[PDB]
């Protein structure tokens, strides 16, 4: 079916596929980029972490005039590394030097889907009742650098679990070249919780060398038949598995870390977001001298929450138990997703699909600073059984204790009542009865193969690729931003796929159970058209907004769906067993307003559009205006030599007639069947 | 009294020191640096905006295990432009080519006080009646780039006034030896507000080459005798001066801006909190290519508010009056200062010091995002005569409307009930009737002369300099983080030597009267002792954090004090004069936790630290500990060799024993009387 399977092997030398696997390339290992100050990571377990080439600056940006510029800025990679020393100048590293530091990584195809499981204890998680073992190791889960930037890992992806414990395990790189580690560079990992004091107080711990594993989280990777579904219940006690589903573990709803204030979540449809141990403090941070703090600075945790009442002050250790939602994981037939109305009616769920729940279309979240996350609209976790203008709690890590606290924001997707274009949202403030008309509807379903999503950056609908099925048409949602914060939509998934545009397709609610509609100062981005940006360039308004906007289509495929990318101008070609679905160019990422942004997965096939654009996204604004600005650039991966890769990068500043000399090409391939 | 005036050609050519004022020295015009992704600025009218050295990398950056680095990571340096044009390769400029961009000053030393006026129209604004011009320009006030970081002026400094407008008035450098214009360089600019329009939704403006400057407010800069002072009502009355106190004009009490979702502040107690003109949408910005937009995207503006009542929904228009505080400002015989308790006493004036007013503490504040900003604690900005739990409200920019949102946080200093040394604080919850015996008391005082702040970094008592008399002794603030905001007390004010230690001296107020003590996970950074970290490396708690943190004394001086510094080994001499009051290192920015910091003014003594530390403060959070950590940056001016100034950096890692071979010197001076 063509799942696929990544590992690291952490040191020079190119790890060998688990067994049962097989070898489709090696590369590699590469954590995150860094582009105009803000971060995207690819997640560990996944083929995009593996990149054939690697450079110091493996990417580009262009700007809305036509003009990329290549290592000409000051721009950052990061990549795993080995356990190569450094050297004793502590200078940074340049040219072939560079080599010993960087992992390498094998991307291998699975017969069947493999997860991680985290044992929160010394001890190693057993597999999964008739799972099979791919690897063992130590739970990493997020890890931050410069400016307090970073990324992190999937809880249920093999990329959570590192088979070599490393204080320092990743590497930081220039766009001009040098790469070295820095005091600030923070690794952090899943600590050891003792069941007994899951709602105790933490005790924090110093720890040095020769005792740092000894509260490491381990676990183990596995490989099993069927699918995975969660199930958050929003109430104190577990969810049922549905019926015929084995319940693989039930836990707590965990919705995010955060570590030197950047957040790092877990999808609320992924295992990950099930922990089964609680904790105010359930990780631990590392620096680069082997030192690690577990509970020892001012870090948080927050978790799904229940209908518990509002406290008058924080709640400490047992009085915690009632406020936290609980879940279970299900071994399932099939792959569970949401599909989103966007209206006061409820989604049917496509004919012959099981439907598994109803509830209301939770799209993102904010809270303690600017930080926060979102759910994957194609997730079940972006559909919530129980509306609650509050649904999560803040747990003040060393402190113990949990809260809310009055800058908890939810954001909601809307009801819309036009059959599918809103250009001109009409500000509202809702209260009590009048709130969930307002909430857009979803319907979880089991479908029964996959799905592919293709954009057309046309007013077209596109066509689904050879050998696969039309399911619906929609607008290209690139991103929201939200209170600041900026939430993506993966362009190879179908949340990136709306059946209604408006320029303001979410509202937001507060702690007071009040939610504001078009009300205060926030965006939506979607995919454009070859639309010529107006003569005057003012802002777009209204009906006038629909030539711009991207169509997209949802289709239903036989079998799983990949990018690969050449880092060259020439077509990279689809593996052994896979056929084509289409070409394009290696996006990666883009930032707009008060550079915040999003990016893609570069196995997903959202990293490989099909026309080249400089400006190939529009903003818009809850005040119904749509503009291109001179701060919209888009991120797509650079052309690299091989024979150059580690040497220093030659800045490149390209204009109209050359600007595809220099982006990456890709291609979407299906597995054969 | 030694005051100064800067003064930026905006050209290649040395400006001319404006007709009643002297030279001091020439230099080059710089606007801010980013360090760890952090900006920090020099406000343009100060002599910190002024280097007698230019280098693409003017500054180095050291860690807590005593090693320093110089361009050897990712940093950035901004300088005010001139008219010459891009390259037509549009390739980021090197070496000597970067010279004819760079723009040139003068620092003078005037006879009086100088500020500059803003009209808010085409027209120029006349200078208060008995005050002599010194020049006429355009109303700049902030400006972003990478990150969207960035910083601004303050609306009553020469700096908010720029002779020549420009789209693109600075230039952005790189750590090694690049420098360019990028697309999303913005600049802001205060726009024309007609008087009937002020209280009317903005009309959006779309203004293209030939049409900039007929939407950007015009300014004078001036020069008089006496000072200033400020007074906000928090009503919709305009406050009366004090006795004998000639009032230059009322207006509306501004607190910050937020463009590109970037906070830029005004102190409340300096003339440009205080704005003739309201509108929801007070300025403009412009990118680099000769294109501006006025309230054509969404940004925003805050201002200090009244005790109208919550609205049910946010107010338009004529609506919007009765929410909106007013201001005078006064001219005044001397400077007025706020002291502050950290007590439930009202803290007395100073023996023979003229009282005006009695009040509360105000430290800082958020809202959208995580942006905000807070007060100078010697600025009579920071004693709010009534405490609010919500004293500001948000005006959305284009819609006009201002609401309350339910993420506006109020910090205020906190009484300490122990005669000075706090840590361990005890987390409460406080409502209603209990709130007000927990908020630090104030009493603005107008002192007999200057004021000069001396930092002993060790448990003893500075003394206070040759011809300086104490006022009283303190410990060491360097800043606070709230809400993950940090927000700085510059090293050489008042603000900076609180009287009373806590690992947490603030607290937080919401939108429903509740504040949060010590309750959630905020910090506070002081200057540290030689005192030697614990060989456990584990936090330090309770009275066991006495020994680390530094002590300082206020002191009353008879004119003026500045810091110069020489880029180099060499100690700089004091201006002809000024005579010495004590020499040290160079220092200008720091981070810690979450890449947040603050940073120095480069004319202020605070700049000039007497003793270098690779890790000169401690890191302590409201659960009552303390520790140095990993992450923990002091950013230092570097040495420039002057035939070296536009030549690449040459990268440098230094270990101790050479660390302060590549840190700028600096001598603190005060005028001759
Ligand atoms: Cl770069
Ligand atoms: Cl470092
Ligand atoms: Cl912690
Ligand atoms: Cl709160
Ligand atoms: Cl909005
Ligand atoms: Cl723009
Ligand atoms: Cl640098
Ligand atoms: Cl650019
Ligand atoms: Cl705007
Ligand atoms: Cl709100
Ligand atoms: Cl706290
Ligand atoms: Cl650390």
């Amino acid at each position: 079916h063509g799942f696929l399977v990544t590992r690291h092997s952490q040191t020079i030398d190119d790890p060998q596929c688990p067994s049962g696997t097989k070898i489709l390339y090696h590369g590699y290992s590469l954590l995150y980029v860094q582009g105009n100050e803000r971060a995207h990571g690819q997640d560990l377990g996944t083929a995009g972490s593996c990149l054939r080439k690697f450079s110091t600056m493996p990417f580009l940006f262009c700007n809305i005039n036509n003009v990329c510029n290549f290592a000409s800025r000051n721009d950052y990679s990061y990549w795993l590394s080995t356990p190569e020393p450094m050297p004793m100048s502590m200078a940074p590293i340049t040219g072939e030097n560079i080599r010993p530091f960087i992992s390498r990584c094998a991307v291998c195809e699975a017969p069947a889907m493999v997860m991680a499981v985290h044992s929160q204890t010394i001890q190693i998680p057993p597999c999964p009742s008739g799972w099979s073992s791919l690897w063992i190791g130590y739970s990493f889960v997020m890890h931050t650098s410069a400016g307090a930037e970073g990324s992190g890992q999937a809880l249920a992806s093999p990329g959570s679990c590192l088979e070599e414990f490393r204080s320092a395990p990743f590497i930081e790189c220039h766009g001009r070249g040098t790469c070295n580690y820095y005091a600030n560079a923070y690794s952090f990992w899943l600590a050891t919780i003792e069941r007994s004091e899951m709602f105790k107080k933490p005790t924090p711990s110093t720890l040095k060398a020769g005792e740092l594993r000894t509260h490491v989280s381990r676990c183990q990777v596995c490989m099993g038949t069927g699918y995975l579904l969660v199930k958050h219940s929003q109430t104190d006690q577990e969810p049922m598995c549905p019926v015929g589903m084995n319940k693989l573990w039930s836990g707590y709803s965990l919705l995010y870390f955060e570590g030197q204030e950047k957040a790092h979540n877990q999808d609320l449809g992924l295992a990950g977001s099930c922990l089964a141990r609680f904790s105010t403090m359930p990780f631990l941070y590392c620096n680069p001298g082997d030192v690690c703090y577990y509970a020892s600075r001012n870090d948080k945790s927050y978790w799904l929450s229940t209908t518990a009442p509002l406290p008058m002050m924080p709640v400490a250790e047992d009085e915690i138990k009632p406020y936290i939602s609980r879940c279970s994981v299900c071994e399932a037939p099939a792959i569970a997703i949401a599909v989103h109305s966007q209206d006061v009616s409820i989604p049917h769920c496509p004919a012959g699909w099981r439907s598994l729940w109803i509830g209301y279309s939770f799209l993102m979240h904010t809270a303690a600073g600017d930080e926060g996350g979102g759910q994957s609209l194609v997730s079940p976790g972006s559909c919530l059984e129980d509306f609650r203008a509050t649904p999560f709690i803040e747990c003040n890590g060393g402190r113990g204790t949990c809260h809310y606290y009055a800058n908890k924001y939810s954001f909601w997707l809307t009801t819309i009542p036009e059959q599918s274009f809103q250009g001109s949202p009409s500000a509202d403030t809702l209260k009590a009865g009048l709130i969930r008309t307002h909430i857009s509807r979803c319907q979880v379903c089991m479908a029964p193969g996959f799905l592919v999503t293709r954009h057309s950056q046309t007013i077209d609908d596109p066509q689904c690729p050879s050998g696969t099925k039309i399911l619906y048409h929609g607008y290209s949602l690139l991103y929201v931003q939200g209170n600041e914060r900026a939430h993506g939509q993966d362009l190879g998934t179908a949340g990136s796929c709306l059946r209604k545009f408006s320029t303001m397709p979410f509202l937001f609610c507060n702690i007071n159970n009040v939610c504001n509609f078009a009300s205060r100062n926030d965006y939506s981005y979607w995919l454009s058209t070859p639309e010529p940006m107006p003569m005057s360039m003012a802002p777009i308004t209204g009906e006038n907004i629909r030539p711009f906007i991207s169509r997209c289509a949802v289709c239903e495929a036989p079998a799983m769906v990949m990018a690969v990318h050449s880092q060259t101008i020439q077509i990279p070609p689809c593996p052994s067993g896979w056929s084509s679905l289409w070409i394009g160019y290696s996006f990666v990422m883009h930032t707009s307003a008060g550079a915040e942004g999003s990016g893609q997965a570069l196995a997903s096939p959202g990293s490989c559009l099909e026309e080249f654009r400089s400006a190939p996204f529009i903003e818009c604004h809850g005040r119904g205006t749509c503009n291109y600005y001179a701060n919209a650039y888009s991120f797509w991966l650079a052309t690299i030599e091989r024979s150059e890769m580690f040497k220093k990068p030659t800045p490149s500043t390209l204009k109209a007639g050359e600007l595809r000399t220099h982006v990456s090409r890709c291609q979407v391939c299906m597995r054969r069947t």
